[PDB]
């Protein structure tokens, strides 16, 4: 049975796959295949009373979606097609949807109830691999892909301080045997000294041409929990700061009817 999560669908999940639909549509304009690795991919989809209420419900219906979210939310109604929100497809859906015939992806996941589930949804599809792994260690196994192209989507549970030092890590490892590739972080702001000193660990990799795209529901703060969301994106397409300075007024709006937080993209390294 599909896995319900009270947070599916949320505002973090609407930047988080907005990004990723943006970076696939960019890398399928050229015909050579590309590969789609994500690190941490979870159920596959969420069974969705719940934070989705002020989030994808908030856009999936309005009549004056910017263009930028139509690939996004065209797959969300692909799988709602009765006009109610019931299901959210999770990153790996987005890419088993957006992805081309000659297109790959490899997907892992741990979890051992959602492991199952992500199985399930690509036993018919042969572009896709799915394992029971570490998701950092597939930036050692699986880089470079042999296509030479790719998108690699890093997701991860943030529980504790020494977790935000694997991230970087990780991303070094997967940067030294694939320096070509764009990878796309996301990231939760709880407390900002956590985010900004993840941010210094990934400058001091000396990895060039990184873009932040953060989008805040609250100002920063001490005890409200997750108060914003960002994609960190190495290697982003030409077009993704343009696309997402089109949409983060749009989708702030929406997403945040009280107006409090921010939306912005910005270079963390430039080229
Ligand atoms: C930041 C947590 C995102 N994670 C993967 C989501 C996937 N990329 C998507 O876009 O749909 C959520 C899923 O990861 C698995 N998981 C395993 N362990 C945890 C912990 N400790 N926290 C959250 N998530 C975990 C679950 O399958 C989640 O649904």
């Amino acid at each position: 049975s599909y896995r319900h999560s009270f947070h599916a669908g949320n505002h973090a999940d609407v930047l988080k796959h907005t990004v990723q639909s943006l970076i696939i549509e960019s890398l399928k304009e050229k015909d050579k295949p590309f590969l789609y690795l994500d690190t941490h991919a979870g159920a596959g989809r969420y069974q969705l009373t719940g934070e989705y209420l002020e989030g994808i419900a908030r856009i999936w219906q309005q009549d004056d979606l910017p263009a930028e979210l139509e690939a996004y939310i065209n797959v969300v109604k692909h799988f709602n097609r009765s006009g109610q929100l019931r299901y959210y497809p999770g990153s790996p859906l987005i890419a088993r949807q957006l992805l081309r015939e000659q297109d790959s992806l490899q997907l892992t996941e741990l979890h051992p109830s959602d492991y199952p589930l992500l199985r399930s949804e690509f036993q018919k599809d042969s572009r896709a691999r799915v394992e029971k792994a570490d998701g950092f260690q597939q930036l050692k196994a699986k880089l470079p892909p042999v296509s030479r192209r790719g998108l690699i989507l890093i997701d991860p549970p943030y529980e504790m301080k020494t977790d935000y030092q694997a991230v970087v890590s990780g991303i070094a490892e997967g940067y030294k045997r694939f320096a070509t590739g764009t990878y796309a972080l996301w990231y939760p702001v709880v407390l900002r000294q956590q985010i900004k000193r993840m941010i210094h660990d990934l400058e001091a990799t000396g990895i060039r041409k990184i873009l932040q795209i953060e989008l805040a529901v609250l100002p920063d703060s001490d005890r409200r929990g997750m108060t914003a969301s960002g994609m960190i994106v190495i290697n982003p397409p030409w077009k993704l700061e343009q696309q997402m300075n089109n949409v983060l007024p749009w989708l702030h709006s929406k997403l945040v009817p009280a107006g409090t937080g921010h939306a912005t993209v910005s270079w963390i390294v430039p080229e």
